[PDB]
């Protein structure tokens, strides 16, 4: 039979229809196809930072949905400062009014798939999966480094909810530079959480 092109590593672009709220437009980067789970993709959509898991050909809510005639960008970082952000804590500071302080404590996690450049990361204040291009940030000063502060993934979890009712999810990757951390994609939610964070 005939093959057809493998998404992942291509620009993609498909309706979106959450429920009775009006169709937007989202084009986006296909960064992984789960082994876990072959249905589930992971993507990088432009204009979002949270990283999203959706089963693309099933989804209702995924409409026309299309492969960009576009190569995904390949820009350069210097790999020897890239490395020496992996497993590290930091703060990530933000833009605000004088005489105030908006700042996030977070990890960074690993180098991207296929957005090589861009870095995975997670905060205390937010625990879902974050994706961007901090040496930006690290090089203007608006990331410090701080001090010092058998695999899960394929086994299926439950979690009991405050109302009648349960919802599954599934650990679908273990990051490498610290293996107490996981990544798990809940069925009711299309954001990736991370577990084993202090």
């Amino acid at each position: 039979s005939m093959t057809r092109r493998n998404i992942v590593g291509c620009r993609i672009q498909h309706g979106w229809k959450e429920g009775n709220e009006p169709v937007e437009q989202w084009k986006g980067t296909v960064l992984e196809q789960v082994s876990v789970k072959p249905t589930l993709y992971i993507i990088k959509y432009d204009g979002k930072d949270s990283v999203y898991g959706l089963e693309l050909h099933r989804d209702k809510r995924v409409l026309a949905l299309e492969i960009l005639p576009e190569r995904v960008p390949t820009p350069r970082i210097d790999s020897r400062l890239a490395d020496s952000l992996i497993g590290k804590a930091v703060e990530h500071v933000f833009e605000s009014e004088e005489g105030t302080k908006d700042e996030w404590k977070g990890m960074v996690l690993a180098r991207a798939p296929v957005m090589d450049t861009w870095f995975y990361i997670t905060y205390e204040k937010d625990p879902v999966l974050y994706m961007y291009t901090l040496l930006d940030d690290y090089k203007d000063g608006d990331l410090r480094i701080i001090p010092d502060s058998d695999s899960l993934v394929g086994k299926q979890v439950e979690h009991a909810k405050d109302d009648g009712s349960k919802r599954t999810g599934i650990f679908i990757h273990q990051v490498v530079a610290k293996p107490s951390v996981y990544f798990i994609k809940f069925d009711d939610d299309i954001h990736i959480y991370v577990y084993g964070l202090v």
